[PDB]
């Protein structure tokens, strides 16, 4: 019922209770462990708000106050006759910034508190989202100072009528196959390029092509619209010792904002709620540049080293994806864009963990994601046991939107 | 019911019908995953359908289930249950559990070689000193002057746990660790305890960075005693680096044989709380862990010092860049004294072979994610992008407490 976690580095044992809490289930049973597996109505909807409000109002210590009370009966009221209800600005603020603390796969949480809420509840049109996305974009990005924010559309009402983002992220390069076999890009977003495609875009058909923003408000079909390309702040990728590196032609963009996922408060769904921070280094150099089925650069990187390619265990790969990671950090701290190296953002976890277990009790962690996709065990989190289990507020995958939508 | 994996690089998706037959729980529920935490006297009422299990497992692998040699080996079993509380396996049964301990390991990430595994079969022991004979036997058999070879030794099971073998060391060759008065340790760090230990029972110690332990070996539930393994016996590699010639004044070396003397193998329901095994290292294992761990070997700030590599921020990769040229003069000390070593590259590409093979002939291959993705690079091998079942069929390892813990002295 009560769970200790070990840090096997520093012997510190931590005490989770929170988890007793947790409702929606793992994917795990007594049998089988799923861990690394990526994803495993009116009378609905009360228990939900009940569970939602009554954690609110404990938040801001007035729980079981008239103000409390007073606001589950309009809650029950409004659900009785409306069958749906509509979250108080506050509440809106708390639920987002409680759905960033409760999501077990992001390292970045520390920074949960400090999170710009936009509220677009009022926006009816694609054109709407379009403003509210460019103003999100405009404010996240500060001219390279980053800040985190979110920008929420109006919440799901018969599931025929709703907002989607069908970029996975506000901004990404497109995608092509070439008569060659070989893929031209960014190899993850194929299948949404010719989606643009078939829409209607004119694609540059370059590496590093800006996607345009595909909005589908109420449930219509989703329009094209280019993000102002002043307001997309990119990273010309160099290395601060090998003048080389230039001529790869590589850059990435500032701002991550994933703009896929549904945001649940209080059993209300927000299918469209684009949300931002800052990289780590590791997400692009590692992940974006390296993976087998991304931009794949390790080969072309070895090369220009001049390292032995001819053995594995030369550890030409792994000495070629150092460099890599070097030069984007040095990329964007020399462009004075917020970027964060996993040794940072690894030890500020840690230090933001101690903080959950001793204020919340406890902190839901998914090590397999906290973990970063290279030198693990030289980063703290790597020795430290965590809990993974499911809060609400909570940010969820859906079905993207093109398998479901009909036309 | 069949559950699907997919590798996110490949495409690849495989189904998995095996995690129906295990038996032994995870530590996870549906409202918990504990997939990251490190550890999450038998009766005759319990034994019975554990030996059943078993023998109907290796009598199907041999092709002969249902046989008259089949049933006959069960009713012998049961009676001799009955009779005698216990029971002895076949030496072909012994095998085939010990073989299948390894093939059933989740954590480990070199089971592509799991049917070749050399078994000494060590049952007919009764005296430290026999054991100790039966180690060096074991450590010159699986060194082989270099060209290591699998290997276990299999002591008398447990009986009514007073009557233990067991093996304090945690691995048969091991560094000792000494702390010192101002709060410095000296070698191993992770070896404090157990050279505390081996020091009070009359070890001298030499006290360098690279003291080979002595054994501390109990058998039949009496007292443990010290021996020293034959230096000759001990295979070890001074680490040098290709490129850098200042690596070798660094003084480090490590040892060629990896031999887990501390677990306890269950087969059919019994229990080997001595079953010493080895294989060979993969290179991230030294250079990665026992080199540049925090609380181990921590070499990192002196490597990084001597590459002139800036230290005065972390986003110079300072330490990454250390780490993947200790990783190097690993990898090239070994193959330079040609002593079997694998690199992660090469044995994460193994072990993804022997999973799709798993899948295809046994359907299924439990693989604990946390532990197969190698410390170092976990995204630029196969596995990090394999999703990973992991659940608990036995025969299986498993740990036990150290016996220092739990020993009754008798004097
Ligand atoms: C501010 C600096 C931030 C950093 C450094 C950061 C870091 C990360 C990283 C490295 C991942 C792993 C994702 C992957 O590898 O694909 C992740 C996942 C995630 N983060 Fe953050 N984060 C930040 C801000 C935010 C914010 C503002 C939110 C929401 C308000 C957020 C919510 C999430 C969610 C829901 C996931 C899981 C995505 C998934 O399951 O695929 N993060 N985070
Ligand atoms: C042939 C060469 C082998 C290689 C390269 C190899 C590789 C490894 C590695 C890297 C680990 C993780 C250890 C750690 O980081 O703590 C491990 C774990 C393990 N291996 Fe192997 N292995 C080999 C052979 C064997 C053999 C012969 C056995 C026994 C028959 C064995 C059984 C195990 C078990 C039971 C674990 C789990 C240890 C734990 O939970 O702490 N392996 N293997
Ligand atoms: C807000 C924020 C800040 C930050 N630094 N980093 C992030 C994660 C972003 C960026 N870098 C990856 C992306 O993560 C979001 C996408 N999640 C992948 C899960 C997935 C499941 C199934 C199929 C797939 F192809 C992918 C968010
Ligand atoms: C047979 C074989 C071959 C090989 N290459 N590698 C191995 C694992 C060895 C080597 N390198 C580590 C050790 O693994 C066995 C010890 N396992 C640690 C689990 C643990 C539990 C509780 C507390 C802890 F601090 C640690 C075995
Ligand atoms: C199969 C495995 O679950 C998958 O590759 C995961 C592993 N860990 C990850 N960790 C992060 N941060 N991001 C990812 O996309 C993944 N992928
Ligand atoms: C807490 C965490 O599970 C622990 O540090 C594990 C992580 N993965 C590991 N993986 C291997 N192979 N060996 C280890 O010792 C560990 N340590
Ligand atoms: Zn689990």
């Amino acid at each position: 019922r009560f769970l200790k976690v070990k840090n096997w580095e520093t012997d510190v044992v931590l005490t989770d209770t929170l988890h007793l809490k947790s409702t929606l289930e793992t994917g795990c049973t007594e049998h089988i462990c799923m861990g690394s597996i990526v994803l495993p109505t009116k009378d609905q909807l009360f228990p939900l708000a009940k569970e939602f409000l009554d954690q609110y109002y404990s938040s801001i210590k007035r729980f079981g106050s008239k103000a409390h009370m007073d606001r589950l009966e309009e809650v029950n009221k409004e659900i009785e006759s409306t069958s749906t209800y509509q979250l108080k600005d506050t509440e809106l603020i708390y639920g987002a910034k409680h759905a960033w603390r409760n999501a077990s796969r992001c390292v970045g949480r520390i920074q949960w508190s400090k999170l710009q809420v936009f509220d677009a509840r009022d926006c009816t049109t694609a054109h709407g989202m379009f403003n509210y996305i460019c103003n999100h974009v405009k404010y996240a990005t500060n001219k390279g100072n980053l800040r985190s924010a979110i920008t929420i559309f109006p919440q799901r009402t018969d599931g025929k009528h709703d907002f989607r983002v069908w970029n996975s992220q506000l901004i990404r390069y497109a995608g092509y196959k070439q008569p060659d076999g070989s893929t031209l890009g960014d190899p993850a977003n194929v299948q949404f390029t010719e989606i643009c495609i078939q829409q209607g875009w004119k694609a540059p058909r370059g590496r590093f092509d800006v996607l345009p923003l595909l909005l589908q408000a109420n449930g219509n079909d989703p329009e094209l619209f280019q993000i102002p390309p002043e307001l997309v702040l990119e990273v010309p990728i160099r290395h601060p010792k090998f003048d080389w590196f230039k001529d790869l032609g590589l850059k990435w963009y500032g701002l991550p904002a994933v703009s896929n996922m549904l945001l649940e408060i209080g059993g209300l769904e927000f299918s469209a709620c684009p949300f931002s921070g800052w990289y780590m280094g590791t997400e692009i150099g590692v992940r974006n540049y390296c993976d087998n089925s991304r931009y794949n650069i390790l080969e072309e990187v070895a090369k220009k080293m001049d390292l032995d390619m001819r053995k594995t265990s030369s550890l030409w790969k792994d000495q070629a994806l150092v460099e890599i990671n070097i030069a984007v950090l040095y990329s964007f701290q020399s462009d004075k864009v917020t970027i964060v190296d996993h040794h940072s953002a690894t030890e500020s976890f840690i230090k933001h963990m101690e903080n959950e277990y001793r204020c919340r009790g406890g902190c839901p962690a998914d090590w397999v994601w906290i973990v970063p996709p290279m030198s693990g065990s030289i980063t703290p989190v790597f020795h430290q046991e965590m809990l993974n289990y499911r809060l609400t507020p909570s940010f969820e995958y859906q079905p993207d939107p093109w398998n479901t939508h009909v036309w």
